[PDB]
Formats: C-alpha cells, structure tokens, sequence
C-alpha cells in the first residue's frame, strides 16, 4: 500500500542527506535528476516529511550564510543508524527470498 511507499520516500531522502547536507530546491532536483526525470517532489511535500524526521530526532536544521535566509538539513547520528538499520533489513530478506525458492526443487 501507502506506508511502504513512504518508507522508500525516507530512505532515498535520507541519502541526499548522508552525502551532503543540502536544502529543499536542491534535494528536489537532486532526486528529480537521480530519478532521470521521474521522481518529482513537492516542496510541501519534502517538509512535512522532514519535520517529522527532525522532531523524531532523524535529521536537524540550522542557517546558512548571507544574501536571504535559508534552512540546511544535515543526517543526525541516530539518522545514521536508521539508514543502515534499513540496509541490514535488505541483507537478510534478500537472501530469504531466494532460500524460499530454493526450499521447493
Ligand atoms: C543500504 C541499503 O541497502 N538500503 C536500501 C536499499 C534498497 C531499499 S528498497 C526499499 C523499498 C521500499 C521500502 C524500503 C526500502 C529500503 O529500506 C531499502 C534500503
């Protein structure tokens, strides 16, 4: 359904993040170009999903420099956790798939 979609939309958005800290017209267009013209995120969209990252600890945001204001948000700690808790979740069922098909023939 829905929530598997959205745990796929954190995981790549937590990764223009692990490899750089970056604001949202820059994230965007870094997926959109990423995607090869495909995965075009809106700008409220991208927010809602940050402030709850942000309030559930996942990512930060501070200032930049001067000129006009502008919010930068860099991959936290536990955020570092997390993203490589999801890629040890792919290590396994990975290789449980196949085993599957494997106990049949
Ligand atoms: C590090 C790593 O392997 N991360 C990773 C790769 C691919 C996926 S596919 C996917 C699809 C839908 C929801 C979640 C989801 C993942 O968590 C990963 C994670």
């Amino acid at each position: 359904p829905k929530e598997l979609l959205r745990a796929q939309t954190n995981v790549i958005l937590l990764n223009v993040l692990k490899q750089g800290d970056n604001y949202v017209y820059g994230i965007i267009k870094q997926v959109k170009e990423a995607s090869n013209g495909e995965m075009e995120l809106n700008e409220a969209t991208l927010y809602t999903i940050f402030d709850r990252l942000e309030q559930d600890g996942i990512i930060s945001s501070y200032w930049g420099d001067e000129g006009g204001r502008r919010k930068y948000y860099r991959l936290t700690e536990i955020g570092h956790e997390h993203m490589r808790l999801a890629c040890e979740s792919l290590s396994r069922v990975d290789k449980i798939i196949e085993n599957l098909e494997a106990n049949k023939k």
